[PDB]
């Protein structure tokens, strides 16, 4: 997996009126805390489409600005994760609605963790 035709035209710039981002070349030990962090200081991650199957992930920012701050900034830099460089580029979709999936159950924990803490589930 190198590219699935994202925004055709003439060149391969990084600019799209959206909020959801698409990250590639993720680390083998990639986690939510990392992926989400990619847009933590830039905005406020709301979703996360973990794609460990192909070392990928997404980030649904709260606003377009936030998403247009990490993708426009990282484009020049390199957000290394776990000692490995990744990819940054706006996602094709504009509304992540992850629900009932194998690579979803291990995502809410992060979103909730950063938010608040309680623990104690007793399974």
């Amino acid at each position: 997996g190198n590219d699935s035709k994202k925004f055709k035209g003439d060149s391969r710039s990084a600019g799209v009126p959206s909020r959801v981002i698409h990250i590639r070349k993720l680390p083998i030990d990639v986690t939510e805390g990392e992926v989400i962090s990619l847009g933590l200081p830039f905005g406020k991650v709301t979703n996360l489409l973990m794609l460990k199957g192909k070392n990928q992930a997404f980030i649904e920012m709260n606003t377009e600005e936030a998403a247009n701050t990490m993708v426009n900034y990282y484009t020049s830099v390199t957000p290394v994760l776990r000692g490995q460089p990744i990819y940054i580029q706006f996602s094709n979709h504009k509304e992540l609605k992850t629900d009932s999936s194998p690579n979803q159950a291990r995502a809410q924990a992060a979103l909730q963790a950063v938010n608040s803490v309680q623990s104690g589930n007793l399974a």
